């Protein structure tokens, strides 16, 4: 349907159906057990950060690889529950949906996963040239295939140089996962999401840390983001001032799957509403401890 | 008095095959992942119709995608769900199966849903002219014993051989469950009843539970490599070497595979004898087969 021209939010990025069981004790070989409960979630960093920014109130997209079958039909029904268009999908004629078996013991927490991956092609520079920008005032993307994201970052700032300020598209980066080839994104985007476990691996044991070791790395403007669970998120910008906030803890913590991707959504939804970094932190503060309490996303607002 | 129906549970089995049972606080990546339709009495439906024989599947559904690939894949086994009690809320039950490729174990952790179970009422609208014999799965008891005792109702008024024929499963060793043992023709019951109550082979289970069954009744014990023995009015125990694959890669529904395979060929006028060894040849065969497609 007519989408109005920028208005949505777009993440590129990876989505995965996680089927999680809590067990009283972790099932030895060859045994049948009856779980405690059951719930079949959709992840994936960008397709959460889709779900939080459609309960937050903003009109978002998901663009990610998915093929034909029965995990990629729950997975659409379940982004169309939360509000999220999937029409920028792309598509593989072959393969599978990645998707997973968590156990999770109840006694200990401990969690066994026995992931699905059938290494699905990623989404593209070629499929992303397709994709009209006009209908996106911010891309957030999700560090996968750094070589062709680039391509992609390029053609949005290609896209910016002959718009006004405006028109122009915000564009946002998280490097996550601890591969060499992904830090060549932290030259691109304005804010550039960068997680523990990345600054964790290159030596940095604080968030102050990790920005003040980094920001070298970012280009001229960018805001680099890094937050540190129960020590809060921090962020640095041109001015060199290193801004702070405290993390917001539930009073009893119950699930911290995704609230990385909760802080990511709700720092965007703050800053593409024209609120300061500073604001933007405390928010996604504020947002990601209150689904630490929560089972899921529920609830979030 | 054409088809075989089986009154019983029927789940979504996500199933992933590993190289090795995963270690706790793990993360693994599986060799394969499939969903496939499980549940005891779904699992013979699928076997008695590759078999050739018409079957019908009855236990609760709940409306929705798992119903909807569920119910899809009961039609493309040609299996018969007129009898499906469909509930108004709920989902279908669930569950994630581990299976070991190196030597066929299943670690199964199942989610039942809290979804109403077949009851007495939901039998009582079933007409039983069309079926030749009945498998009912053992899971709600008092509500089965009163399904039981209709079958024998009809049976009191029909000659011998419109007569319909009654297996029975007592499989989870649920004490509540153990009352059904008085109830059927055949009654199978598993390794894991048996060795619950104290015995540990098929030739003690039989002599030690014969007494249990109602008179007349054929009492049938499956013991995984060990084959399968059965124990008939005539005091006779009789016996069956299993026939296993030279390598196991997915006991998953064997159990399943060999009541619907004793069932079948029972229901064909073959010996206890005859319906023993068929049992563990075609349960033998589907060890070494991912699923049930190849097994015939
Ligand atoms: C600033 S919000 C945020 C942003 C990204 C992340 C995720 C990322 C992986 C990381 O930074 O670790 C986490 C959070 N926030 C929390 N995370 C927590 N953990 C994470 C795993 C830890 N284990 C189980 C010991 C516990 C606990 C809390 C607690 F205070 F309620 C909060 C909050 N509030
Ligand atoms: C006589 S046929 C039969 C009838 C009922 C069952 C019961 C079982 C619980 C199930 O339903 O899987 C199993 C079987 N048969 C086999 N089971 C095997 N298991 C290895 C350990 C597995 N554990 C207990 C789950 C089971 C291995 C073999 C092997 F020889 F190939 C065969 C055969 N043949």
């Amino acid at each position: 349907g007519l989408v109005p021209r920028g208005s949505q939010i777009l993440c590129v990025g990876l989505v995965v159906l996680d089927v999680i069981s809590l067990v009283d004790k972790y099932p030895k070989e060859d045994s049948e057990i009856r779980c405690l409960s059951q719930r079949w979630q959709r992840g994936g960093n960008a397709s959460n950060s889709c779900t939080v920014l459609s309960l937050l109130g903003a009109p978002c997209a998901f663009m990610g690889s998915m093929a034909p079958g029965h995990v990629a039909d729950f997975l659409v029904a379940d982004f169309r529950r939360r509000g999220v268009d999937v029409s920028q999908v792309a598509w593989q004629s072959k393969g599978d949906t990645p998707s997973s078996c968590c156990i999770i013991n109840n006694s200990n927490g401990n969690r066994t996963i026995v992931l699905h991956d059938t290494s699905l092609p990623d989404v593209s520079a070629t499929d992303f040239e397709k994709v009209d920008l006009t209908q996106f005032k911010w891309i957030h993307i999700e560090g996968r295939n750094a070589s062709e994201q680039v391509k992609m970052l390029q053609r949005i700032d290609a896209h910016n140089t002959r718009q006004p300020p405006e028109q122009k598209i915000r564009v946002s980066v998280e490097v996550e996962k601890p591969r060499e080839e992904l830090f060549q994104l932290f030259g691109y985007g304005d804010v550039v999401f960068v997680s523990k476990d990345v600054a964790k691996h290159l030596g940095f044991q604080s968030a102050e840390e990790a920005l003040r070791g980094l920001y070298g790395r970012v280009r001229k403007g960018a805001v680099l983001v890094c937050a540190w669970a129960e020590e809060g998120a921090d962020a640095l910008g041109p001015d060199g001032k290193l801004l702070h906030s405290d993390a917001f803890p539930p009073p009893r913590v119950v699930d911290t799957l995704g609230a990385g991707d909760t802080f990511n959504a709700s720092v965007i939804f703050s800053l593409s509403q024209g609120r300061s970094v500073q604001e933007a932190l405390r928010f996604g503060c504020q947002v990601a401890g209150k689904k630490c309490g929560l089972q899921g996303f529920d609830g979030i607002v």
